[PDB]
Parts: C-alpha cells; sequence; structure tokens
C-alpha cells in the first residue's frame, strides 16, 4: 500500500488473522489460561465463547490477582476457578470494515484490540506493533 | 520531528520499579498490584540494570509437573530480568524513540551518568502520531 492509500484502509487489511492468535474460552479454569499465557509469552490473550464470538479478555497479572493469598500463593484455585470469572469484560471492540482511524485511535489505550464481523464471530486482533511498523514506514516519506 | 524523548517521556518519579536484590515474590507482588506487565529494576544509585515482568517470572517456575510458587522468595530479580535492552537519552530525537518502540512497549531513558529519567512508551508515541496525521 501507498501513503495515499493507508489512511483509506480498513482494520481488517492489518489485523493478525484469528488463526494466528492464542485464545482461550470461557469455561476453561484458570490453570490451561496461565500455561497459555506462559508458553505464548503474551501478557493477555482473548477469551471466546463455544461458538468463536468474544466475551473477554484474560491476562496473566488477572490470574495471579485471584490467587495472591494473605500468607500464600493459594495455586489450588487455578483448578477451582474458571476464566469467565476472573476475565475483564469491558473491552474495546472493532469490525474487520472499520476505518484503520479508528484501530489508530483505539490502541492509543489499548495494546491491542479485538476483530469481529457482522454476526459477531472473533476475526482477529489489532495491534500496536503493526500500526507502529507501518506509519513508521511512512512517516520515514 | 524536532522534539525530544525527554519532553514526551514519563519521568522517572512516575515510575513503578524495583531494585536489585529484591526477590520475585515482590516484584510479581508489585507488577499485579500496579497491573503492568513489565517495569524497570534499578538499583541504590538509580542505575538502570535491566526489566522484570509477570512473564518472565512465570516461565522461571513454571515446570513440566508443577509450577513452583514456593521458590518465588528465593530467586532475585536480577537472576531472571531482561538486560539486553535498548536505551534512549533525553535529547535523542522523538524519531529515534519512535523506532525503539515498534518492538518494545517501553523504552529506558537515561542521562550521560547512566542515571535513569523516565520511560518512553508507546503510549505516548501514539498520541503525537494520531495529532499529527488528524491535521
Ligand atoms: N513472540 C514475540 N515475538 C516478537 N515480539 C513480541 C513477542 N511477544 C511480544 N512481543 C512484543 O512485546 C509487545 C507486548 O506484548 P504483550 O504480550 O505484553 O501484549 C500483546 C498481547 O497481549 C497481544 N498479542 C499480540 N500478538 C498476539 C497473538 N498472536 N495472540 C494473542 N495475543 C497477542 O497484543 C499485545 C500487543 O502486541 P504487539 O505485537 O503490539 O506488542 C508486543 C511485541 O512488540
Ligand atoms: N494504570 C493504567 N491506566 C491507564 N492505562 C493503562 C494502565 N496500565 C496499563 N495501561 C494501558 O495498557 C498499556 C500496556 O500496559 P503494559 O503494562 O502491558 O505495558 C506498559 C508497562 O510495561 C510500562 N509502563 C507504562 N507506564 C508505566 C509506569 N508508570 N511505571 C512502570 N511501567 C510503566 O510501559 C508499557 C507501555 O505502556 P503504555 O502506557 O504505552 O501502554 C499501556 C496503557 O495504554
Ligand atoms: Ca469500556
Ligand atoms: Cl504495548
Amino acid at each position: 500500500l501507498q501513503s495515499d492509500q493507508l489512511l483509506e484502509a480498513t482494520v481488517g487489511q492489518f489485523m493478525i488473522e484469528a488463526d494466528k492468535v492464542a485464545h482461550v474460552q470461557v469455561g476453561n479454569n484458570l490453570e490451561h489460561a496461565l500455561l497459555v499465557l506462559t508458553k505464548t509469552g503474551y501478557t493477555a490473550i482473548p477469551v471466546l465463547d463455544p461458538s468463536y464470538r468474544l466475551h473477554g479478555l484474560i491476562g496473566t497479572n488477572m490470574i495471579m490477582n485471584s490467587i495472591f493469598g494473605l500468607e500464600r500463593i493459594e495455586f489450588e484455585k487455578l483448578d477451582q476457578i474458571t476464566v469467565e470469572e476472573v476475565m475483564l469484560t469491558d473491552i474495546p471492540r472493532l469490525h474487520i470494515n472499520d476505518p484503520i482511524m479508528k484501530g489508530f485511535g483505539m490502541v492509543i489505550n489499548n495494546g491491542f484490540v479485538c476483530v469481529e464481523n457482522d454476526e459477531q464471530v472473533f476475526e482477529g486482533i489489532f495491534t500496536r506493533r503493526v500500526v507502529l511498523k507501518e506509519l513508521n514506514k511512512h512517516i520515514r516519506s
């Protein structure tokens, strides 16, 4: 894309596709979510329902806050609590056809924003890195 | 583009941090309570030694058979922290910091004496970029 086209593009053209996005499900326990976060190295990831609709975000700091006990880390709670009981549900959302400038504005306060289609099926994520890489390339010109 | 990193950075007195010698249980508590996913590690002379984050700490105790949470207070931050990190000076042009936050959520700023001065964050960059293109 040329500079005069970039600001005319859509969020979907620059999102990380869902098949490359690490995620978990509302009904998984915190142990599984902590495993996925730790093994993928991401600090927060999408939470989907069984029909692939976005319901929230789950991150390592959220999980640790739920098991940090008075005197010890209550690791047994990882198997006893589900991610939907701990996940953040007030998250921003983008549509695949949203103008890219909307996404540029939404990553000011968010490291990534989830993207969905007309039927609320999860389509991928719109990340700061992709924005910064692209804007750098074009500013430099 | 005529601006400097020091003009837009988050000043050090606003920055959450831990110190060399603190253990990982303390660092993990600070990360969890402040909500930040990675923060600087300083020494008593306020010099920057590295960055510590929640993912690093988890990976240091996540075993094949169990998560060894009970070892957190036996490991120091310097045994786990990331040390191969970019650095900026307060007088660096903003476009230099812009390039460094492509691969880093934040980049530490220090003076010519190696004293920590603040952090240059993606949010500050994105705020300014949004202003320039929206004009
Ligand atoms: N494996 C890796 N290789 C190279 N660089 C890496 C990396 N993991 C993290 N980074 C760098 O660290 C930044 C922050 O990652 P974090 O996990 O806190 O925060 C991430 C994470 O919460 C989420 N994310 C990114 N890619 C993801 C994926 N494939 N699946 C699930 N979540 C993802 O979006 C946030 C922003 O990601 P963004 O790429 O803008 O920014 C990333 C990236 O620049
Ligand atoms: N209390 C809060 N209030 C409002 N928004 C919040 C927030 N905590 C996090 N965020 C939002 O989440 C983004 C990523 O935070 P994270 O902790 O993964 O990654 C952060 C954290 O690693 C570090 N950081 C930012 N501010 C810090 C501070 N005052 N002290 C220590 N580290 C800081 O710099 C990274 C990039 O931060 P940036 O501000 O660009 O981007 C932040 C910010 O937009
Ligand atoms: Ca909201
Ligand atoms: Cl970030």
